[PDB]
């Protein structure tokens, strides 16, 4: 049972449920709300190890793109980014990230399994993309780049984030 | 909530939602339908162009769409489409579905395909309510052999959720809503954004 | 409606939703519960075979499937299995699950080690009703360095959703 | 023993070796001659066949290669082709190269191409003794990132080595020699084995 | 100075040079000698090891290997060895070479395969002075297309050449020389450095 | 003709070629020279660009190189630089070689590490007459395993090639030369051009 735009829309009046800067009537609907692009990637530099045992000399520093600039995210590599939405559920409430089919055509993954936004979670999310396509992606703060949904629990989380 | 085998039955019999051509008891079981796919297909021709700048100028990204999509690939009976490890096409389910404002849909692949690498979709799966038309599949190949496609074979599963009401704002009366009615391999629309 | 933890655990007390092992407190928060990592891993040996077909049942499965894997890898411990970047192998969780006909499941990876490229499905990743076993893992590295995995490690997460009704062509029945 | 840039000179001031357009002084020194890219391409479509039997039955495999091959892309002024990382495609050199029977003629890359990933031959790099055409170039990209190819841009080398004597069977006489008189990015035509 | 096709005979007619078995005619013109495909291969287990650790510890580096490397194939008649994109794999010639001291060998790949992507080696193409035995190829599919290959075919092309004088320290003289009489799909022997 | 191991001896004792530092005789045999990894290495930052306009406008190219080149990365002693398949770094020798305007010079890489899929370079594997300095290498791994790479370690191997006479446009006379006495790892400096 997902949240209709009009309850979400309810819940984000109501207080129960925050995202701020909050996205426009025009971008919230169905029972989603489109969620656009920060300003904040990383990338992987290989060079300085051999593996990781599932830390970070790997990662490079924190890129945050001047105004007009793009990042350019190139077939067959990972990048870590941010919604420049901050999302804060409530503990009867999680969320779901999922991306948009005119970006999967395109091949573009706005995550890599990982896409639970979980009860009592407060901040802006972290996106991994991953380029599965042809071309390079010109990738610049302030795009559409997904979609949220949100399913309300059997009843309120005990352990909360 | 996910909708259980009988109550999709239900939902379709009452003209609810409908998928067509609608697929027999056979393919409808737990909580998913089986969905077949169809005969058209779309793949990249990267050497027309360096890249795709997403929210760039609408011409200029309309233009490169049009320059890296190839044309429509349609497969007679008997043809395979060969899908070899790290290329991504487009393709399109042999069924039409439509789902009311009170309804969503998701798009799952099946695990006997998985297992080989198939994926069925990059991270959209999502059927809005107001949705009709053919759902585009956007695969990717993630193993290490081609796999031969073949139209009419079973390549996902779809469940159904309803929601907490009728969506105010459902596919079919929002202005700017990129796909409707989509028939064929339908490429990104990401320049009418 | 996903389970949250505490009626999780309820459902789990019942004893129609079990896992084997029952996994501590600890691993159940929010709405899923982390499952584990199993010993058992399957590679593809592209060599022998120029294609599959996926138009079928079984004759995969088998005359392809069969001939295009690796024999059954099981790890010592002390031993990793090391998961290179492109590269597909299939593993398996270590506990059982057991579902009723009016739950359904379904498995997502851990954000930890989704950043560092580790996918845990391939687009298939729902639990059908009245299933019963140990989940099929398919493992894809979309990173950009090895990675080593070890049996016993937290390597996803499952969460639950009631049916409408209960399924009337649950797994166990098909 | 390479001629040396002067010898290359008296070489093609003898009639001896040929190459059309002779390029000018600046493009001879050391031991090699500097060659440009000519605007014939060709790339390959995959999703066609499952693979390549290279020495299978000629039939088959010749069906198989008009499969996979596209048809020639030929580049308008001002136009680039778009090389993309691993991907694999044929040019063609602007320059016809023709050599006598006793001569061997060598083709390497730039180290400025090298050093951005590009690789102009795929291990087959010699000029037969008795050749005469266009050189067919198997360009591929190992680097990074894509690499705008434009037509008449400096692309590689060729250098010259005499034979011990003229050869008995040089290209131009050998009944199953496959490639005479090349002019545009031919395919490969294993299928004449 | 390579050595002239009818020079490739008379140091072959001499004993000089030695190839086994000894191609005919056909498959020697021009500058070179024609060579074809033996039926030992050999792949790489990456799931076992994180890396090689080329200048390592001895015993460690050894340990790698034999933990990377598979055990050697050897195809049947009939049988093709399917050479997918993106895959390195170990091969051998057919024929076994035999250098005197006071020559060089050469391998190359054709043009038929380069033009799909096949790389017969990987930047180590030289045959020593005072060598004997069959070489082990290094094949890498940089194409769009798996490579059906079978025993038998003819793979690449060696070319010859002059030393300035005898070696002194020829391949079969040095003790530190890793690859002596190799016969089937060898790995490498970097350990022994 | 190919320069062997006591000729090259005796054109590094007379200093018509030299290399430093010298090698010990162990590392001179049959038609080569074994050469060594230096320390110092680059690597490529995509992210910053889209693709690199090979013969485009001087300042545009020469800005996107600026970006997309990493700094110099120095290794300390003991450590490691691990070059990742599919990856391209650019590195040097621990060698510098200066060759007379009467030879040229070819870099091949080791049976060893191209068993492992280490390719030393890309297709620009010439040193030309008159060249004085370090040379460059761009590695390519095409193997499965990461390859940990040590200063020290030994790359490749040189031969040398007298020329039919000295050249009349050596490489440290020609103004157009773009790599004159390099030091480090050079990036590519197309945008001379
Ligand atoms: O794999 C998919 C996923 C979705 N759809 C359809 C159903 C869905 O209702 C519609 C829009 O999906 P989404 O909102 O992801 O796409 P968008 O790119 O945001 O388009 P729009 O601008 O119309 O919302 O596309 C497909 O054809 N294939
Ligand atoms: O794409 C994503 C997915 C999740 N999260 C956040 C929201 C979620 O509530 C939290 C934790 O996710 P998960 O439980 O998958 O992470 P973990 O790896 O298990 O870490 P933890 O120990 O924090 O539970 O990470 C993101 O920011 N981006
Ligand atoms: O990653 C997964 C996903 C699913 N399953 C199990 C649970 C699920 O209930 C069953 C069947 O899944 P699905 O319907 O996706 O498989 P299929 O390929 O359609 O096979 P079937 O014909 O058995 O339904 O497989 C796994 O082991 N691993
Ligand atoms: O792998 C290599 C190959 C060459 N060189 C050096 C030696 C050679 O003499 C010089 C120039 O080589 P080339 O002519 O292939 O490069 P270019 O791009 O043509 O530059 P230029 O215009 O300077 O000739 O660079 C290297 O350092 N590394
Ligand atoms: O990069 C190259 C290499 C060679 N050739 C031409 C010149 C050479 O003289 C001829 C044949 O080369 P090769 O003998 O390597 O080709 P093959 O596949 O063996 O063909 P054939 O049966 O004609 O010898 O092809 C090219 O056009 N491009
Ligand atoms: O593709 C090849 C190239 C070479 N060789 C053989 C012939 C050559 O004379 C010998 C040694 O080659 P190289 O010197 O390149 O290998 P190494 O790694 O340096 O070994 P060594 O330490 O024996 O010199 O290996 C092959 O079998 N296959
Ligand atoms: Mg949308
Ligand atoms: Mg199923
Ligand atoms: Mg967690
Ligand atoms: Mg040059
Ligand atoms: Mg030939
Ligand atoms: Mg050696």
């Amino acid at each position: 049972m997902r949240l209709c735009d009009r309850d979400i829309e309810a819940w984000l009046d109501e207080g129960r449920l925050s995202i701020n800067p909050r996205p426009p009537v025009e971008r919230i609907n169905g029972a989603t709300v489109d969620v656009r692009l920060g300003n904040k990637f990383r990338t992987f530099r290989g060079h300085t190890a051999a593996f990781i045992d599932l830390l970070d000399r790997v990662m490079s520093d924190e890129i945050v793109l001047d105004e007009g600039e793009a990042f350019y995210l190139h077939p067959g590599e990972l990048a870590l980014a941010v919604t420049l939405e901050s999302v804060t559920l409530p503990a009867d409430l999680v969320g779901w990230l999922d991306g948009r089919s005119s970006l999967a055509r395109l091949g573009l993954m706005v995550h890599v399994t990982a896409h639970r936004i979980d009860p009592g979670w407060s901040g802006c999310i972290v996106l991994d993309f991953y380029n599965s396509g042809k071309l390079p992606l010109a990738l610049r703060p302030g795009m559409l780049i997904g979609a949220l949904s949100f399913e309300p629990l059997s009843g309120p989380a005990v352990r909360p984030y």
